[PDB]
């Protein structure tokens, strides 16, 4: 149906504390729980990490090789299972709490990182999670700095998932992120990643969806934008509560997208990972609320 259809794998970006310590501020996803979702048919995992944990000094400096080693382990569990792994610096366009205004530093950051992965054909690169509250020209230039660095590293087979401003939301895309059409890639493998949630404010913090059709309504304009500008997209985060109204909303949203696979390459549920507990949107097996409450809807596309 879609090129890629899967789930986020969260944990390594958890907590506020930098460094933080493994096991008390953050954890990495669990390869067994991933393997279990791969067995359900998923072929795409968006793997979260925090830049400040990978890069303890500056973003152009050297790595925490143990954090990096652990990230690469999770990526390899995915790619060895035959699935695509999207590497997501879950950073909101910010490094150490300040907006990334150095386009050159960000380019070097990505040149170094895609260097780690350049020979893995199953890796994809997400420039940054949910740019927001920042200059719209800077957003564009940071995404192009990422594409430039990634290609400079020799990573040429990999898709690059670019994000816009307004938390890369689908429902606001056409009002803020029109300049993002200007991005260019020598490999022609850019994919526009938007997020969309279904609660009253689109924050993805309530179990309750506005209506049975809210999901479709929130991705309509983005879909026309992609068509008009001859681009391809992906819903890198979505979710809904385990209840009849949201099930109807999620379903309708995915059905609409499935009718527009000319522009929609697929989606990834927010989220799986080992530290969600009783999270309203947990897709972690054996007992996450979405794992048992929503996964039957998703299996339509697997
Ligand atoms: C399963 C494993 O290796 N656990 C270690 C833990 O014993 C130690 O507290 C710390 C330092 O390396 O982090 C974990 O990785
Ligand atoms: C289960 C496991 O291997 N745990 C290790 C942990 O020892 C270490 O604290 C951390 C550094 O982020 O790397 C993890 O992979
Ligand atoms: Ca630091």
């Amino acid at each position: 149906v879609f090129e890629w259809f899967g789930s986020n794998e969260s944990g390594a970006e958890f907590g506020t504390n930098i460094p933080g310590v493994w096991g008390t501020d953050y954890i990495f996803p669990d390869p067994s729980a991933i393997s279990t979702l791969i067995d359900k048919g998923m072929n795409f995992f968006r793997v979260q990490f925090m830049m400040e944990r990978l890069l303890p000094d500056s973003m152009t400096g050297s790595y925490d090789e143990e954090y990096l080693a652990n990230l690469t382990t999770v990526i390899k569990a995915v790619t060895d299972g035959g699935a695509h792994a999207l590497v997501d610096p879950h950073n909101y366009g910010r490094y150490n709490g300040e907006i990334i205004s150095s386009t050159s530093d960000f380019q070097t950051f990505w040149e170094n990182l895609a260097g780690q992965y350049k020979d893995n054909d199953l890796v994809m690169f997400d420039t940054n999670n949910e740019y927001h509250d920042m200059d719209q020209d800077l957003v564009l230039n940071l995404n192009q700095a990422a594409i430039n660095g990634i290609r400079a590293a020799g990573a040429t087979s990999q898709y690059i998932f670019v994000e816009g401003n307004s938390w890369t939301g689908a429902w606001t895309w056409v009002d803020v992120n029109d300049n993002m059409k200007n991005l260019t890639d020598p490999e022609d493998k850019i994919v526009y990643e938007m997020h969309q949630y279904l609660d009253s404010d689109g924050s993805g913090t309530s179990e309750t969806c506005v209506s049975e059709t809210i999901g479709k309504e929130r991705v309509t304009e983005a879909t026309q934008w992609l068509k008009d500008n001859k681009k391809v997209g992906f819903i890198g985060e979505y979710a809904g509560g385990s209840n009849d109204v949201c099930r109807s909303a999620v379903s309708g949203m995915l059905e609409y997208m499935a009718n527009n696979t000319d522009v929609w390459k697929g989606a990834s549920w927010w989220a799986a990972g080992p530290w969600w507990g009783d999270y309203i949107f947990s897709l972690e097996p054996p007992d996450g609320t979405a794992y048992t409450g929503m996964l039957d809807i998703l299996e339509a596309y697997l």
